[PDB]
């Protein structure tokens, strides 16, 4: 689909037999989730932006669907403002920006 | 242009007579500048990010150009880890979602 961006771009995820509500986030390196309890190891990692930086745990080879267009990637898991689709996983379901 | 994701989508803008970088963020809500001197009138306000607040400059109806596309609007300038394009302008330039 084409997504305008008068309002926050959310679209429904499906992670861990769980859906949720995430951005479209060009400007998100990696993929960021509200707390969320996944099996699994994990990995410790900070990640920064405005306001400085969160703890967020790391889970590799994260199984996600994005409006029926599956990826699976990096997904860190942490107390985040908001659930962020990033690049490593946009690039995965096609998305570009256009204008 | 089509822009995809596999790097940083970072694009030239031109804003107060001046040559920056800057990254198209559409999680951003609104655009959020390095510190830098821009001419007008300012005031102070707070913005949000994933890892708490900061205190910006407030600047409105700002030219600004991106990637050879003039937008006017407002311009947040502060203590940003990097100069983000929020959807205040990505609208302003026609820029969309694609997958
Ligand atoms: C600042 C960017 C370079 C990086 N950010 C993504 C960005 O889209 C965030 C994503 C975001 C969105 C909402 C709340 C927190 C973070 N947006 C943001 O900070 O925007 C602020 C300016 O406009 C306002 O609108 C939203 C918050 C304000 S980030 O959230 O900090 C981030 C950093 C690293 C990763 N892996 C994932 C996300």
């Amino acid at each position: 689909p084409q997504i305008t961006l008068w309002k926050r771009p959310l679209v429904t995820i499906k992670i861990g037999g769980q859906l949720k509500e995430a951005l479209l986030d060009t400007g998100a390196d990696d993929t960021v989730l509200e707390e969320m309890n996944l099996p699994g190891r994990w990995k410790p990692k900070m990640i920064g932006g405005i306001g400085g930086f969160i703890k967020v745990r790391q889970y590799d080879q994260i199984l996600i669907e994005i409006c029926g267009h599956k990826a699976i990637g990096t997904v860190l898991v942490g107390p985040t403002p908001v659930n962020v689709i990033g690049r490593n996983l946009l690039t995965q379901i096609g998305c570009t920006l256009n204008f």
